């Protein structure tokens, strides 16, 4: 380990073995000096127009972490290709991580001319939150990830955490980390580091659509032995009176036929049309928007429960707030235009799952009596019943990949709702800091912390391996499956590919579910 | 292996043996030629009268195909009583299939004159869909399953299938199936097939009726330590102010003390009486009806989730389509008279589930202050709760046995709601057709396929073996239980036997909660 | 390896030691940053005056390669003097290739002050297309291989490639490639590279000239046995009618002599002079020039297959576009003149291969008749013919060593048209390239790819040993053979040898054919 010794090579690959496919990334990574060395509060209250549902209590830290949580920082978008065109599910099974090639550099300020040099004996500081003892901010679809481009360099990520507040204000539940409480290893130019983490079992992701749905399930020629109530009154012209007649669903009637299961839960959400002069005139994102109510405060459930985004023939239609949305390159951070957007769609789920914006059915709402005709309700909110059957969310190419699961008594189906998988004990937070360096301290001895430092900054590059296991496909379809294809005809550039200025750009959200299989 | 010999004997028994009892049963069969050979696409759009809750899109094939999945296909009236009467439990362990004695004829239509005769050197098809890659029709209560009189020699059901449908019209996912694509085993008169399997892990059934009530699980003689709000208001007279009153849940409060359960979830149906007067004089089935709400169209929630079919005395309501309806003798397909049906009652689950046709309960729908008085809601439809227990549906003598679990991601208690066991290996589907025989082709050269085929027709005998685990009643209750019994006094014939023109019949459906158990 | 030791030595020489020489060159080169770290779409339509011949579509990247295909780069004069009068052929068998001394330096320029220094913990990286999946840019004749003279230090060449395109868009099937993909060796000061490379088995190449004629194999002194139609018309004075006269090949008659081969195939190419005064007074450089039609566009086949540069006596006359022509020191990029330039001169196939600018023979063009005289036509394009024989174009001590096979289904004699060995598996590319090292980023997150780099450049040494294995000369011809000489008398420098100013130059072309050979 020294000075003019690299301490690690570029490990760029992906190697197919059968049931596994094995992805190796390395990018070059650049991380400034954060909160001027020091742990900040940070807070957020009620007052100016700040509303309550906003509000909050926490830190900021001169901490910065890495964060490979998201499909393209270790597919590339032909590797996608080759995983969602022929599996039918797959999984993380284990990762190993590296840090190497470590380069700390010091800038000096000296009238309006500024020059850069190495520090040779400076160090950054590195360590992994293996026995999740810090907030873990992980799994919040945050940015700072690896780039999806290998060849793009970028910033480390700050990181910062929130705890229990009322208002701007802390309370006494409400706890405060430091860092540098850790241990933690500390290198310097040729130093490196690295770790292996084994992911727990989880199940496959379902990257396949149904080709069947919940009603259909039956033989389409044979009628049911089981009847149904089929005629409350008689029909011989103006006599009709009460009367019982039952009837035995067939081909004809799969509508009335007795059935085994019953769709996914529901929680409606208001539809919206990207054909602007369907919509109502009025600002309803929030107002009419999907939400759930804790503490005081409201948010948006988003996207929600796992729904189809839309029914047959409406792909302009979708959850105002029940769908994963991505932006285009350089779309704006605010108020971005539809057509600098990229909204996903989880159409394929139709075949299970309620559609995000309709009622889950219908039920009775009193009771029928000679003198009272029969009422029905509407169910727009449905939690889980016996006997139902659901699809979750889908994954992306540019979303998430694994989140934490709330450490609580209980919880239900935790598949992290914005897709991926739930995981327990999911890849630890690893945390990185560039050591202080003091400036000339005062000559004669002063209580005060230092608060004059070197200015310094830190870059090199960093490794993440993860294996999979694939769940190949063994179906009986006779005729072809849909698959995720390149464009055919001429075009100004490339889909994934650099720009004339050498921009990367995803053009599009690309899903998991081209494979067909039966319920 | 020859045209003399048999290739199997008739089993049909059941033995007893402690906590197993194994059932075997045989029947003959005949099978034709379906769809004259062909694999037709069928479908039902919106046109005509047809309503859009009943649109379907898939395919007729040439193919016929075996199913048991009816208790009374391996119990006798007398061996079910034996069952019921004894037992707090049961399940399915293992089975052996088996096809024998085969004889495919063909007959040949001259002059009004038709004679059959054997065709020694025809084959028949026979295959298992053992990884489960063909729609699984079975578990949707259709007809064509073996007979429950073993003299009775039945017709094969032909075999059908649905995928995703816009209208009539196929969408990009549906897909088509071609059982000629699978391995299947080619059998002479004088071959045999036959396959084992086994039963994957499952509860036992709770062939038992609670003998205590969710709400009444404490001791009748002592005081709660607990308090609850018994007074929110003074009563001296006329000066009544609010004030705090608490007191000790006791035996005469028993609906006030505290509990640690709450009754299963809820799917409210409109209640419908036997005594026609009652009822209100409209044709409410489907207007009515509780249904849910998938993809566009609406189905029926039937029977849907497990609920008392009515409470204390009244027999004479149930919910429209919330339980199994079966068809006496004859009873015919459409608008079948009340008196020739047979209703079903799941009342014996009161205990623990919600009546079908009432509230889940009452919750607080505002917040009260001294100007506003407090307000409630009924629920009618609550998913589950932590804390709450409930029973499944009940099986009949003629009702189905398993229903695969549909693949999906998730699920909830998949219990098949028209009752029996959910199974993610069910038994496979048991797929048989008669080899086409050519009628003398052309005598030169021609590229279409053959149309003109003999005319043929298969039979032979089917067996299945059913071993099943008993879980024997352990009760320490003192008195007698209540059992099933046949009647005592005359009658014209006998239940569960022949008529004077040797047609079989089943008088009642026969549950399976007899003996009971406590909480 | 250290910052302060030599991680390899200079190693130049070469060693004949019987049917074998070895080669070793070293060479200092340097390698600056290229398109500012980033790739680039470039592409090229038919917009302004460019030429649909000319439209183009592929990306410009931040890597550098290594290159030595070239004979220049091995042999010195004296070493290609050695070779080409003393051995019938020669070939590559395998060759060991190394990267050491390497030095990261960086520039600050601050005022019109600048300086540069060492960045001693900086790396480059190195990989070598083992797998061939990048687009083979060697065998190209492109400039940038390592100098002919050891003391020059040179640039490295910048990795570029192009995919399909229509005008100056992409296609569907237009591939784009990112070099970070791969895995490289990541190389610091004190660290080398190094790997070893076997050449598949290939042909000797000819360096020998043909001292016989494929028309003229005969023994001058004996008849042939063989008859050929020698009259077709009386001679007797003027009474001359049809007959048919039969006369054998002799030594007067060699050109009617019965053979056994052909000459080598021909695509006629268009003659010039050097004496402009014997041209026409047009620009019919390419409007005359002999071009193959791929895809609507238009190249010029050069310089196409060999042929004979021209016959005898003919020096001043050569193939527009049927040459390799090789420019004198400091030729003008752009119109040079004929005097700036060296033409080569593939005359020594005059032997076996047809001459560039004429036909390859006659043919019948009718059948003649009593009433038709017989018609002939001229062949100027003629491909393969059982029978024929041919040679390849020579190579040149500045010409090219070899050329990757295209991977096609098929081909034809896969010897390089611009000279050289085809090979399948042919040296793989030497990619290499400074790593990016960011100049400080902000100090607050920016989800932006850093575009502030320090400014950097590298420097080091490069080698490259090939093992040669020669084929020597068996001949038993009497008389002296022509010889590659230098000139005997004075001259105001000496050829291959520097200027004055320090400027080395190679004067002339040296091809390889110097000893003979019978056919
Ligand atoms: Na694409
Ligand atoms: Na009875
Ligand atoms: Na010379």
């Amino acid at each position: 380990d020294g000075v003019g010794s690299s301490s690690g090579n570029w490990h760029c690959d992906s190697t197919w073995l059968g049931d596994r496919v094995i992805t190796t990334s390395t990018r070059t990574w650049a991380l400034p000096t954060y909160n001027n060395h020091l742990y900040k509060q940070i807070s957020n209250g009620t007052s100016g127009g700040a509303t309550n549902d906003n509000t909050y209590f926490g830190y900021s830290t001169p901490w910065g972490y890495f964060d490979f949580n998201r499909f393209h920082c270790h597919f590339s978008p032909r590797d996608w290709q080759r995983l969602i065109n022929n599996n039918w599910g797959f999984r993380p099974k284990r990762l190993s991580f590296k840090l190497f090639n470590i380069q700390v550099k010091e800038v000096t300020q000296n009238e309006g001319t500024k020059t850069i040099a190495n520090n040779l004996t400076s160090t950054i500081q590195v360590f992994t939150d293996s026995e999740y003892q810090l907030p873990y901010v992980l799994g919040s679809a945050h940015q700072g990830c690896l780039p999806p481009f290998p060849a793009d360099v970028f910033m480390i990520p700050q990181y910062g955490y929130l705890t229990l507040n009322n208002g701007s204000q802390a309370v006494g539940r409400s706890s405060f980390y430091c860092l540098e409480y850790f241990p933690s290893q500390m290198l310097r130019t040729g130093n490196n580091f690295q770790f292996t983490y084994t992911f727990e079992d989880v199940p496959f992701h379902s990257s396949y659509a149904h080709s069947q749905s919940l009603d259909r399930l039956m033989n389409p020629l044979i009628d049911q032995y089981l009847y149904y109530l089929s005629r409350t009154q008689t029909t011989g012209g103006t006599a009709n009176t009460q009367t019982l007649g039952f009837s035995q669903g067939g081909p004809n009637t799969m509508a009335n036929q007795a059935k085994n299961w019953l769709p996914g839960p529901c929680y409606r959400q208001q539809r919206v049309s990207t054909t602007t002069g369907q919509n109502n005139n009025s600002n309803f994102a929030w107002t009419a928007g999907t939400k759930y109510h804790l503490n005081g405060r409201n948010s948006l459930a988003n996207p929600g429960i796992a729904m189809a985004t839309h029914k047959d023939d409406e792909e302009r239609f979708f959850p105002s707030n029940g769908i994963l949305i991505f932006g285009k390159q350089n779309a704006a951070r605010d108020n971005a235009d539809y057509s600098d957007v990229m909204l996903t769609s989880e159409e394929e789920i139709k075949t299970t799952n309620p559609v995000a914006t309709e009622e889950y059915g219908i039920v009775a709402d009193n009771l029928q009596q000679q003198n009272t005709a029969p009422q029905i309700g509407t169910v727009n909110s449905q939690g889980a019943l016996p006997g139902m059957v659901w699809q979750n969310r889908d994954v992306y190419l540019q979303g998430p990949i694994w989140a934490k699961i709330p450490h609580t008594d209980g919880n239900f189906h935790p598949s992290p709702l914005m897709g991926g998988f739930g995981l327990k004990h999911p890849p630890p937070q690893i945390l990185i800091k560039n050591t202080p360096v003091p400036a000339d301290p005062p000559t004669t001895f002063n209580q005060s912390k230092l608060n004059s430092f070197i200015t310094q900054y830190s870059t090199g590059q960093v490794s993440v391996e993860i294996e999979w296991e694939l769940q190949k496909e063994n179906s009986k379809r006779w005729n072809p499956e849909i698959q995720y294809t390149s464009n055919y005809y001429k075009s100004t550039s490339v889909d994934f590919a650099v720009n004339t200025e050498g921009v990367y750009s995803e053009p599009r959200p690309i899903g998991t579910r081209y494979l067909t299989r039966n319920l």
